[PDB]
C-alpha cells in the first residue's frame, strides 16, 4: 500500500542497490564502507567492513556467496555467515556491480579502465582494457557474451 | 576468452548498465542523452533521445516495454520499436534503475527524495518520501516488499 515497513540506519548514504538472497536476506552497501546483511524483519544479520565506500551492488552466487565491489579497489567475495572468502584487488575503485556467468565466472568493471573476469576461487581469468573507467555493470547474454559500458563512450561486447 | 566481438560508439560516457531483451536486443543508456537498442551483431536497431544523460539502467517488462530514467527528471516507457509509450515526470533526475513488480508496477527512485510506484498505464500509484535523493535501484522481495536505499543513510523496506 506504500506504507513503511521498516528503515535500517547505516553510517552513510546508501547508493548501492539491494540484493535479495535465497533465504530472504537483504544485502546492500553503504557510504560508510560496510556491506550490510539485514533480516526480512529489519534486524541486522551482520555487516562486513571494507576499506572504502561500497557503492557497487551485491551479486549472489548459486552457492550463496555474496560478491560486491568497494571504493578500496577490491572485489569482495563473502560467505553468507559474514566471513570473507576472498578479495581481488583491481587498479581502481570498483563501483561496477558484479555479474555471474553460467560457469560461475564473476565479471565486474573497475575505475582502472578494465573489465575483470575472475574465477570463483579468486584467480584472474582475463581482464579486458577499455579506454575509460568501467562503472557500468556487465550483462551476460544467453550465448555467454558479456556486455558492459565504459567511460570511453563505447558499449562493449566481449567473448567469454 | 576475453576477445572483442564489437564496440558500439555512443556520443558520451556509458555508465548505464546494459539490459538484454527476450530476442537478444541489448538496451543501454549513454551520457549523450540517448537510450540505445542494439542488435547482437553490433548494428543499431534504434535510439531514443531524452532531455538529459541516461545513467539509469533499463528494465524490460513482460510485454517488451523498456523502462529507464533520465537526467531530465523523467521515467521513460518505450515500445520495443523505439516509440514513446509514456513518460512520467519526477521532481529531480532519475538515476535509479527501475524495478518491475509482479503485477506490472514500475518502481524507481529519483533525486527529489521520493521512491515512485507507477502503474503500467503511466499513472502514479504512490510515492514514498525519504530524507534524501534515491539513487539506489529498488529490489522486490518474495512477499512484494520493495527495498531501496536513500541518501539519508537509510535502507527502506516499503509494502507493495
Amino acid at each position: 500500500n506504500g506504507k513503511l515497513k521498516w528503515k535500517f540506519e547505516t553510517g552513510g548514504s546508501v547508493h548501492s542497490s539491494p540484493a535479495i538472497g535465497q533465504d530472504g536476506t537483504i544485502y546492500v552497501g553503504s557510504n560508510d564502507h560496510y556491506l550490510y546483511a539485514i533480516n526480512p524483519n529489519g534486524k541486522l544479520k551482520w555487516k562486513f567492513e571494507t576499506g572504502g565506500s561500497v557503492h557497487s551492488s551485491p551479486a549472489i552466487g548459486q552457492d550463496g556467496t555474496i560478491y560486491v565491489g568497494s571504493n578500496d579497489h577490491y572485489l569482495y567475495a563473502i560467505n553468507p555467515n559474514g566471513k570473507l572468502k576472498w578479495k581481488f584487488e583491481t587498479g581502481g575503485s570498483v563501483h561496477s556491480s558484479p555479474a555471474i556467468g553460467q560457469d560461475g565466472t564473476i565479471y565486474v568493471g573497475s575505475n582502472d579502465h578494465y573489465l575483470y573476469a575472475i574465477n570463483p576461487n579468486g584467480k584472474l581469468k582475463w581482464k579486458f582494457e577499455t579506454g575509460g573507467s568501467v562503472h557500468s555493470s556487465p550483462a551476460i547474454g544467453q550465448d555467454g557474451t558479456i556486455y558492459v559500458g565504459s567511460n570511453d563512450h563505447y558499449l562493449y561486447a566481449i567473448n567469454p
